[PDB]
């Protein structure tokens, strides 16, 4: 499923991302948009031979297992292609444990190098939310 911007935006503040550990709720939008285009359907080979899924581009080494990642922790306990589901409840579950491992959103590379520092408001302006 590709999620129109507001579409995710209202889903993402459903599952109670909106300032969830301080992050409002246009970091979320933005890191999505640039880590996954709002695709949940995205999938991207890292470097390491890991691989990043979903909305939210999570990584098979450390938060869920694909089965083919050497190191894999899966702190997530689920498997990587739950990951890909038009309903994003998994991913954010998920996400909700990354953005606590004490990098905050940093632990996004897009969302530090792309919209941290930027005005992250403007990619929910428009939204009924
Ligand atoms: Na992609
Ligand atoms: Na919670």
């Amino acid at each position: 499923k590709v999620f129109g911007r507001c579409e995710l935006a209202a889903a993402m503040k459903r599952h109670g991302l909106d300032n969830y550990r301080g992050y409002s709720l246009g970091n979320w939008v933005c890191a999505a948009k640039f880590e996954s285009n709002f695709n949940t359907q995205a999938t991207n080979r890292n470097t390491d031979g890991s691989t990043d899924y979903g909305i939210l581009q999570i990584n098979s080494r450390w938060w869920c297992n694909d089965g083919r990642t050497p190191g894999s922790r899966n702190l997530c306990n689920i498997p990587c292609s739950a990951l890909l589901s038009s309903d994003i409840t998994a991913s954010v579950n998920c996400a909700k444990k990354i953005v606590s491992d004490g990098n905050g959103m940093n632990a996004w590379v897009a969302w530090r190098n792309r919209c941290k520092g930027t005005d992250v408001q403007a990619w929910i302006r428009g939204c009924r939310l």
